[PDB]
Order: structure tokens, then sequence, then C-alpha cells
């Protein structure tokens, strides 16, 4: 059911828990958030709040790491949607984030559904940040720009993978260079959608709850699959 069983499971709107434990430096830290996704729109809207007190990096660093199934995937792209096919067991996804002049993270997350919530569970660890760098220093600042993350069929898993360079503004004026390598494998036995090249184009807006004493981030995020045109003269 592979090449359907996917879309169903995301019509309409998917209630999203994300579970994260991080460690950057030694610095323990974990991170709860939920929220909301619709597939055929592409729109996330999601609340984190830091759980362990104050967050001891920049929320910014965290976007990526904190759910591409809900992608919204054109209709002539839906046979590359591995995210989705994957489910309802799920996909690993794991990362190494560089910092530019900076530390790295690792992630790994099992994203799956746990009855009707979508969710992300990650583990992170930061190493090798510097005491007064953009990072550990908090010198972000709190917005996010649009990227695309280039998506591309394992050589010889049934997975994928994924490379793309986030651009933190700094408050000086300058960029922070995030660059990203991705992994993604599916964690149950069947078949999955193994896509073409193609990217995923990512907005995302970053905001504040008023009335939210904790670390916190609120989140509306953009997400819809392009760069495949085959199938498509008829919509011209
Ligand atoms: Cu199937």
């Amino acid at each position: 059911m592979h090449n359907d069983k996917g879309e169903e499971l995301f019509t309409g709107v998917v209630p999203i828990l994300v579970e994260l434990d991080g460690d950057v430096n030694g610095h323990k830290f974990s991170v709860r958030g939920e929220g909301e996704g619709d597939a055929t729109n592409g729109k996330l809207t999601l609340k984190f709040i830091c759980t362990t007190g104050k967050l001891p990096v920049p929320w910014p660093t965290l976007v990526t790491t904190l759910v591409q199934c809900f992608s919204r995937y054109p209709d002539h792209m839906k046979q590359h949607d591995f995210f989705k096919s994957a489910m309802p067991e799920g996909y690993v996804q794991e990362r190494t984030i560089s910092f530019k002049d900076d530390g790295t993270y690792k992630t790994r997350a099992e994203v799956k559904f746990e009855g009707d919530t979508l969710v992300n569970r990650i583990e992170l660890k930061g190493i090798d940040f510097k005491e007064d760098g953009n990072i550990l220093g908090h010198e972000l600042e709190y917005n996010f720009n649009s990227h695309n993350v280039y998506i591309t069929a394992d050589k010889q898993k049934n997975g994928i993978k994924a490379n793309f360079k986030i651009r933190h503004n700094v408050e000086d004026g300058s960029v922070q260079l995030a660059d990203h390598y991705q992994q993604n494998t599916p964690i149950g036995d069947g078949p999955v959608l193994l896509p073409d090249n193609h990217y995923l184009s990512t907005q995302s807006v970053l905001s504040k709850d008023p009335n939210e004493k904790r670390d916190h981030m609120v989140l509306l995020e953009f997400v819809t699959a392009a760069g495949i045109t085959h199938g498509m003269d008829e919509l011209y």
C-alpha cells in the first residue's frame, strides 16, 4: 500500500508531538512541541517549550531538527514522496549539522505514528562549540530564511539522502552557515517510494507567545516539493 497509504494517512489535519533530548558541549536540555500539520496545504503550526529551563542554544539552530512527511507534494510528484510512504511505521532521520567556524550537531530522530499523532522523537549531541561563538553566545537573530532541501535516493539502500545549507542571520549583520547532511531510513520492512532528484522548498516564521513564561518558540512552517516536471504539460 506504500503507493497510497502514504497520502491517505495525511488527508486533513494531523496532530504532531515533538520530543527533543539535547546535549550540547555537556549542557543537557529537553524540548517538547505540539501542534498540527496539514500536508495537503503543506502547513505546520507548532509551539515548542524548553522543559529543562533556559535553552542553551538559540532556537533557530534547532528548527531543522524539530517532520518532512508534511510536505505538499504536487500530484505529478506523488510517487516521489518517500516520507509518507514509510508511514505509519515511520523512518529514522539522521543529520550532521556543521556550523561554519564552530561546532557540530549530530541528530537521530524517529518520525512515526503513535495512534493518530505524528511523532518526532529526537536525540541531539553537539560538540566543539565555541564558548563565545554565535551559538553558545546567543548571537543569532530570532528569525529564519527560506531554503531548498535537495533530496536524492540512496545508491543502494531503500532510503534517501539530503543536503542543504541553512543561513542563520547573525545579529551583527553577518551570516552563520549551518551545513546539513541528512539520511533517512524506513523503520519498517516493506517497500517504500524511492524518489528522483527533487527538493523541498521551505519557509518558516518564528514568533513568541506573549502569555508564555517558559523558554519557547512558536513556529509556522510551509513546505512543498518541487523540481520534477514530468507529467505537467496539461496544467499549462
Ligand atoms: Cu505498497
